[PDB]
């Protein structure tokens, strides 16, 4: 599923991460844009044998098994293919643990060279929230 930006940020907003750990809305919504373009089917080989899924790319290496990464550990107690569903709990539930795990939102490329610093109020534009 694609969603809408506004679309996306209700969802975001009803799942608790306006101004989790001090990040607001926009910097959720923006580090979606970025990542996977809003669409929760996306996926990443990396090179080094593992793969980013959904619309937040989370990680197999260490977040949840995909049952083909070399020691891989499985943080969040998850099949990968929970992360590319419609509905976006899973990878909510599970980005909070990364946004919790010592680097900030810093843990998404994306966000880090496409968000952070920015006036990302803009990502939440024209939203009835």
């Amino acid at each position: 599923k694609v969603f809408g930006r506004c679309e996306l940020a209700a969802a975001m907003k009803r799942h608790g991460l306006d101004n989790y750990r001090g990040y607001s809305l926009g910097n959720w919504v923006c580090a979606a844009k970025f990542e996977s373009n809003f669409n929760t089917q996306a996926t990443n080989r990396n090179t080094d044998g593992s793969t980013d899924y959904g619309i937040l790319q989370i990680n197999s290496r260490w977040w949840c098994n995909d049952g083909r990464t070399p020691g891989s550990r499985n943080l969040c107690n998850i099949p990968c293919s929970a992360l590319l569903s419609s509905d976006i709990t899973a990878s909510v539930n599970c980005a909070k643990k990364i946004v919790s795990d010592g680097n900030g939102m810093n843990a998404w490329v994306a966000w880090r060279n496409r968000c952070k610093g920015t006036d990302v109020q803009a990502w939440i534009r024209g939203c009835r929230l």
